[PDB]
């Protein structure tokens, strides 16, 4: 579980949304994973604006924060999981590291602030569905 919260607004895994998020629902891409809820209070996060390939994610399974390089977001073939079936998914970013299920919602980070959130795992790969081109996020 996890979401980044940035202005007014709270970015889940669109696979781990609740009614509330649906009921306040300001946009969702199931290709990406991502959906975006409306809040009351400002979040804490600041989302990077950059091409980094490094970072550092936060993996609940272990419980513990791994420095990665991953490659940049693209469409990409994600096998079978407990919360979708094999498909392709967009703007996903992979790194070699942990991931099960629960670690969606797991921020990477690099020094420009927040990348995305972790999506995807097995077979020794962590996927992450980027926010860096979601411009809209910082405003409005
Ligand atoms: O292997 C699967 C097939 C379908 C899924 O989607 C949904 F039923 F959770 C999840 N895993
Ligand atoms: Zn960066």
């Amino acid at each position: 579980s996890g979401a980044i919260y940035v202005g007014n607004y709270r970015v889940v895994n669109r696979h781990l949304a609740t009614h509330n998020d649906w009921a306040n629902l300001v946009w969702e891409d199931s290709s990406r994973d991502l959906l975006v809820s409306s809040t009351t209070a400002q979040g804490c996060d600041t989302i990077a604006r950059c091409d980094c390939q490094t970072g550092v994610y936060y993996c609940s399974s272990r419980r513990k924060h791994y420095p990665v390089s991953f490659s940049k977001p693209s469409l990409i073939f994600v096998e079978a999981s407990e919360y979708y079936p094999a498909r392709y998914q967009s703007h996903l970013m992979l790194a070699v590291g942990h991931s099960e299920p629960g670690d969606c919602g797991g921020i990477l980070r690099c020094q420009h602030g927040v990348v995305g959130i972790v999506s995807t795992g097995g077979n020794g790969l962590v996927g992450f569905a980027d926010v860096r081109d979601l411009l809209w996020l910082d405003e409005e």
